[PDB]
């Protein structure tokens, strides 16, 4: 057999698990072991997205689950608890097990119980592990998934930093961005229509002040998974190449490559070099996912400017979207003042703000000025002071034809933009009427709710 | 040219072709020949999933096709016959053909009649043939792919066991498990939106009593299709690694992957050394086709355990669900009793046996005693007996809530399960009425269907 | 840092960029150079198909945009211009470049304006750029990508040809050859679910009069993009074999496959070398994109047969439908006839002789004869002379079950034909009453439009 190492040496060892998106410390040992491995698994409200809530199952309280790091050789045994608080029972399948079920049929957990099992790892690689419960889709979709790394006996190469992203499709009842607790949907999921696309487990998980960090001059290894349950991701890196791109513990290493196709179930470790500073955007280029449903992840990296390599400027709002800020924590802020029943025009205001970077000021501006003849102001504008209900039209509907817009005609087309919800609507027209000298008041979801239907 | 190997010369070859999941012998032969290649198409129902009959096309009454084996450097006199029972035209095109359409110009055959033409394999490999007739989507969905083998002159290293896999998308007018005849449905293929995704043409193909067949320490080949039409199959092998995995007539090679994506039209070699015993399953991971839709097959391995390497147990029904069983026939027989107005009591119950497995059995066992105060019992239900018509309400819509189930309470939810057919829900609960001392009794489909519709 | 060949030394060099599917000559110079690239944006609208109009968002004025051709080492000094006459603001990222959004951040261009950003080109490889304004995802869905070649120092390997081809999926609102000028769809674009998949920007682009050209014994590459937004191609060459497959500036060479993924974003370059004459056909082999979407292209090849290797024939329609004629003008033709109220009989029977070519011909031939007793005439059909009506049904809805036609029983099925759309029934129905000793006459629209209600 592989991994032929010999029995395990030394004392057992504790396996010390991280929470993404951080790595256990390279095992850094020259003799198999006894790894004693504990998950607890652990299902519980978190937010998907500002002000949504999702029931998430999770092992390890995080999506995705607790990183584990072992060597090639190693003798696991492997303790999965189910906490009390579990409705549904749960079990694991790693990859990279060799044995029925990746572990499955040995590990099947009732709420409050636990189960152990023992495999050798022969396998050298990164590899998914998830929920093995039927329905498997489900227990999948809820974020039931995480990496396992078993290192090569010599262990990987020494960089700067590591970090554990993992992609995965969900299925919300709602639509992208509809505030609220979701239920799982499992017509959406059949049909592998997800609402949500995510690195790990939320929108913004990885963005602004959760980027991840290193400086010119280093090298990165990012453990990539693809959790699914059902798409494949076609993983890129914005503005960057990969040095090296190797799946699970396969002898095949592919380099020089900025886009690779991760299988549903799969994982790859990637490297990247540092060369100019500034935010690299780690994407699903089936774009839609990206910049439509979440599945945009930064590595930011500080140093020094290089001209000779790139003379241009770092990342805005035109490209990140709502996601060049830090966070968008005035959604959430807003949408709990909602639920409360304490809604204030600058809890909308703020919220507005957050939302309006990207979705309106790409055209508009940041501070409302749009171009003269080209994009009309939102600033002191007549035209929006004149009718809000024509501007919550406007957002909605779209407009086009030509318009007088302080004292200036345009002749232009403004998209739709329906796919906005009722309170993100509201909201961003709040924030338009209370800054740049408009007239202030307020438009409600309820408002918008109006016009929708109409 | 590739392949040059000079004249045929020996005998002309008739050549011997198999049946999915089989394989042709090696040909085992150093010169090149003249092979004649006979495959006929039949147009045939055969059952898709049980009491589920679809109308395929076929070559050689499989789907998959016959399994073709020729060397490198043979000239292949092909002979395709269209059986006079047929409806449509057909033809076919072969990957690793030199020439248009792959052969599709020269093989059109109409009901009645036969084509030949003739090409010489100069590129060694792993190939997919299909129809190749406007609609050609049409055709493909219907069933007509299979796989060609194009040996390297030498001869590929001898294995223990060679087998036949192939995946397919299908597309019913109704939903998955939907009794009857099935017709194809254009608009579900266009939208790229299945309704079943198998392998060898059928539910179950695979499973159970259908099992491929292996030994601890023996190798197994399987050459694994993907004849689409519209899907790219992340493959996957759960509890086990891929040896090697090598695409068409690639010369890359990887090995040791467990996870490796297909492309639609694409086919693949693939080796497996077996290490420890029980089922390993083949599977789409993009999970939803592999545990909703039907993509899933095993490969049994019998022999020793060795603990040292894995502790654990066989795959059950908690993760293979309802085919976990040997077969699923009960449910065959209880559809074919329904059209025949001779459905008995007992008929349901043994169909609803073979479905409660894995669908019911994960969360209230196979014996129906749940666990206390976590899953509550079926077997000598209070609150099961109560209300029959609640208990269809409660697997159509699920529950939640504070119950009291034979003396004690419960306070967890059980997910709707709404993707159940009315004639599951239906034989299901007859069964589980006419077991562990419940009152007997049925529940019709029409009875599920008045449910369904309040 | 790569790419490491010194400062940029003769004389500047203004780039000369090629519109698809034609490539600029290989950059045949030995020191690095600073190339000035200039590229305009132009929103236009052109035939996505024939009579089918479509608002495109394009670099150069194409789709995919102009090809750009520089050496691994060259600084790139880039200027975006987007012309007066755009609506919407665009800028672009291009992969290969090391730096933020691959220029997006400082090449953001309003209606009228210029901007400038440079770079050195450290990274060899064929990549894909694309805008990225927000939202990203309409602007790549209009058309907004093409394709930037790095070459090695060396230069590649000398061939005959070269040809740059690239793959989208397109979002209309209206079904797949519902004519008239048809807006994108946000809603078709976030479910993924497009109404076209194309090579070069239209149905057709690739096929016909014109396909790509080389003669028996010539070496082609293809440099292949993928610029989504959404979709991943199996792309394939019918009848044919790849040499070789390099992805973007990968080190690994896959050699001898016939189909391979093509991830969103991505690119590849492919060679071919030319054995025996005929059309080889570019699809994604995801089928019903190819077949029922648009994504063919031809690489028709002239030379002498060679027996030994094909015996068979080229391509005609029962493969490729109503690509295999030169060109379906004649729609075109008929669908402005109809906008301008002066369509003609003869305007109708030239479009229905072009959609009846595969659609129809495949079972009643290419001169309605049919086949006795298997596929019924159209040819002097007394069943379709009696009831024009009823044929429109037959069309859309299928017929099946005894019918007498010229004398002789039938007894098979016509599937249903409901994709089609009113006008193009219409067409195909006028042409058959107007051909073949038939009674004349016609079809309107609106008596399909009618029939389809009912
Ligand atoms: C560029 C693609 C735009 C984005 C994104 C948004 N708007 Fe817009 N808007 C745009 C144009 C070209 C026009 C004029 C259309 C015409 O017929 O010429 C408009 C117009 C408006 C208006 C009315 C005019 C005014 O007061 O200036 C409003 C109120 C408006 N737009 C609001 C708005 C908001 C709130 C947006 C984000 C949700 C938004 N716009 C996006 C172009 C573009
Ligand atoms: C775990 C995910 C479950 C599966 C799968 C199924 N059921 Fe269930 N069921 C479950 C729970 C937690 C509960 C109680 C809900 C609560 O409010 O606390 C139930 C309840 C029932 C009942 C009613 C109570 C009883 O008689 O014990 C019935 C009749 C029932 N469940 C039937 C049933 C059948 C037939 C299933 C397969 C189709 C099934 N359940 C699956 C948890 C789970
Ligand atoms: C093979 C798959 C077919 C294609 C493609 C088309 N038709 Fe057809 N058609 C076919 C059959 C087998 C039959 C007879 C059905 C039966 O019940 O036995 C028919 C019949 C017709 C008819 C009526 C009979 C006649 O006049 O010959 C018409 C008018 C007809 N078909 C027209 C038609 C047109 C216009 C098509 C392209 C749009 C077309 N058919 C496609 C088989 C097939
Ligand atoms: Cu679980
Ligand atoms: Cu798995
Ligand atoms: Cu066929
Ligand atoms: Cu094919
Ligand atoms: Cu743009
Ligand atoms: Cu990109």
């Amino acid at each position: 057999l592989p991994g032929d190492f010999g029995p395990p040496r030394g004392e057992p060892i504790h396996a010390v698990l991280t929470s993404p998106p951080l790595v256990p410390p390279p095992v850094n040992r020259t003799y198999p072991a006894k790894v004693i491995v504990e998950l607890e698994v652990v299902e519980k409200e978190m937010q998907i997205s500002e002000g949504v809530s999702y029931t998430f199952w999770t092992f390890g309280g995080t999506v995705p689950g607790s990183f584990i790091r072992v060597r090639q050789g190693d003798t696991v045994e492997f303790h999965l608890k189910n906490h009390p608080s579990s409705k549904m029972p749960h079990n694991i399948d790693l990859h990279g097990v060799t044995g029925p079920g990746g572990g499955a049929a040995s590990s099947f957990t009732a709420p409050g119980h636990e189960s152990q099992f023992t495999f050798k790892a022969l396998n050298e690689g990164i590899y998914v592990y998830h929920c093995a419960t039927a329905p498997v889709g489900m227990h999948i979709a809820n974020g039931m998934y995480g990496l396992i790394l078993v290192e090569p006996p010599e262990g990987l190469p020494k960089v700067d930093h590591e970090y554990y992203v993992m992609q995965g499709d969900f299925y919300t009842a709602g639509k992208y961005r509809e505030k609220g607790l979701q239920p799982f949907d499992m017509e959406k999921a059949i049909d592998e229509r997800p609402s949500y696309v995510l690195f790990n487990g939320a929108e913004g998980a990885l963005t602004g002040d959760k980027a991840l960090h290193a400086k010119v001059g280093e090298t990165v290894r990012i453990f990539v998974g693809n959790g699914g349950p059902n798409l494949v991701s076609s993983f890129h890196v914005i503005g960057a190449i990969f040095d090296q791109v190797r799946y699970e513990g396969g002898t095949n290493v592919q380099k020089n490559v900025q886009t690779t196709l991760i299988p549903a179930g799969g994982a790859a470790v990637v490297k990247f070099t540092a060369r100019v500073p500034g935010s690299y955007v780690l994407v699903d280029h089936s774009i839609f996912r990206a910049f439509n449903k979440g599945a945009m992840a930064i590595l930011k990296i500080d140093g020094a400017e290089n001209k000779l390599v790139y003379s241009g400027k770092e990342l805005d709002s035109v490209y990140l979207g709502d996601r060049a800020a830090p966070n968008m924590s005035a959604v959430t802020k807003a949408t709990q003042a909602s639920v409360s029943g304490t809604l204030t025009v600058q809890d909308q205001v703020q919220a507005g703000r957050a939302l309006f970077a990207g979705t309106c000021s790409v055209c508009h501006q940041g501070n409302g000025a749009g171009l003269p003849g080209v994009f009309p102001p939102l600033a002191k504008s007549d035209f929006l002071a004149a009718d809000p209900k024509r501007a919550m039209n406007i957002v909605l509907h779209g407009l086009n034809g030509k318009i007088k817009v302080n004292g200036q005609e345009y002749d232009s087309v403004m998209p739709p933009m329906t796919q906005l919800n009722d309170d993100e609507v509201a909201n961003i027209l709040t924030y338009v009427l209370n800054s740049w000298d408009n007239p202030g008041g307020r438009v409600s979801a309820e408002d918008v709710k109006k016009v929708r239907a109409q």
